[PDB]
């Protein structure tokens, strides 16, 4: 990935 930044859990299945 080239835009991995602040990966919040906006889905509790990923």
């Amino acid at each position: 990935g080239r835009k991995r930044r602040q990966t919040s859990m906006t889905d509790f299945y990923h």
